[PDB]
């Protein structure tokens, strides 16, 4: 493909990184975000990987209900290019500033259709690593979808262990912060978190920011609301334990099977919601010419079979 068989509607979102525009393609006349990094953004081996591993995810995330699908990937001498599937809900970020706090019901229902997304991800040796409240978007009628794959990591056999000190903060799990070796581990305890907000409406943990914060979340016993349900409560528990053993969904051979298992998730039938036949409990431009001053100026080579169209 590329830009000339698009119909380039609008921008949606704004990044220093990337720009994320409302596109459609002619042919089909359907639509699809496409995200339009400047080449000149991702310089060095350390940018290709970055890049890389978004696509190694993309060509996944296609299989899966919960997870965005990617359309086509494509170039230009100024930059680089994702036809992604189109997702329109908004993220829970804002239906969650809209609303405050969750009803413990409608918060299960989203955990749930997460969990199955980070499971398919885990089972193929992915860990997604960036979930926060604004990367869980909403399907045009209710199903989550989790987003943005620039923190993942790839490959990885279970009982594997990586360490790259990273994820948006608020989120970060405990043993990141000891800087030692992690795994999916870490997808748990941000799910923790996605879920305490949801409920609580707000965040768990509260001199500096980071520096205060990464103590309040290695030390400040988490307090729960005297409001909340036995079972609602003891999940938090479980997914905020700071042992990434001792933390539910992270006992190998076990964990999802033990989430599932949780009373929280007692009248939830997996298979079902897997397959989208739960009701959701809510229903919801030109670019800049290439400066040759720049352009002239790139490699070009790190970025060989950066073309690929999914064939699904
Ligand atoms: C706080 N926000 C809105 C963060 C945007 C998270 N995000 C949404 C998306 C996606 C979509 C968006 C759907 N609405 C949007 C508004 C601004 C930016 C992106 C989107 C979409 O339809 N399909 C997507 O994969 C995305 C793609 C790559 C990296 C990050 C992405």
């Amino acid at each position: 493909l590329g830009l000339q068989d698009f119909d380039l509607l609008r921008v949606i979102g704004r990044g220093s990184y990337a720009k994320v525009l409302l596109v459609r393609l002619k042919k089909t006349d359907r639509i699809y975000a496409m995200k339009v990094v400047k080449k000149e953004l991702v310089n060095d081996d350390e940018d290709i990987d970055w890049v890389q591993t978004e696509k190694h995810v993309f060509e996944q995330a296609s299989n899966h209900p919960f997870l965005v699908g990617l359309h086509s990937c494509f170039q230009t001498e100024s930059r680089l290019f994702f036809v992604i599937e189109y997702v329109n809900g908004g993220d829970l970020m804002f239906h969650m500033q809209r609303q405050r706090k969750l009803p413990e019901e409608h918060a299960r229902f989203y955990s749930a259709e997460i969990s199955l997304a980070l499971n398919y991800l885990h089972e193929r040796g992915i860990i997604y690593r960036d979930l926060k409240l604004d990367n869980v978007l909403l399907d045009s009628e209710g199903h989550i979808k989790l987003t943005d794959y620039g923190m993942c990591k790839e490959g990885l056999r279970p009982g594997d262990t990586t360490s790259t000190f990273c994820g948006t903060p608020n989120y970060i799990a405990p043993e990141i912060l000891r800087g030692e070796d992690y795994g999916f581990s870490v997808d748990w305890w941000a799910l923790g978190v996605l879920m305490f907000e949801m409920m609580a409406g707000r965040s768990p943990f509260d001199q500096n920011t980071e520096d205060y914060l990464f103590q309040v979340i290695l030390e400040k016993q988490i307090r729960i609301p005297r409001s909340m349900s036995v079972k609602a409560a003891s999940v938090l528990k479980s997914f905020l334990n700071k042992d990434p053993k001792e933390r539910l969904g992270c006992l190998p051979q076990t964990g999802f099977a033990d989430i599932q298992g949780h009373p929280f998730f007692r009248n939830v039938d997996w298979d079902m919601m897997e397959q989208k036949q739960v009701v959701p409990p809510f229903k919801p431009v030109q670019l800049t010419p290439d400066d040759d001053d720049i352009v002239r100026k790139i490699d070009q080579s790190e970025f060989e079979g950066f073309e690929y169209i999914n064939p699904l």
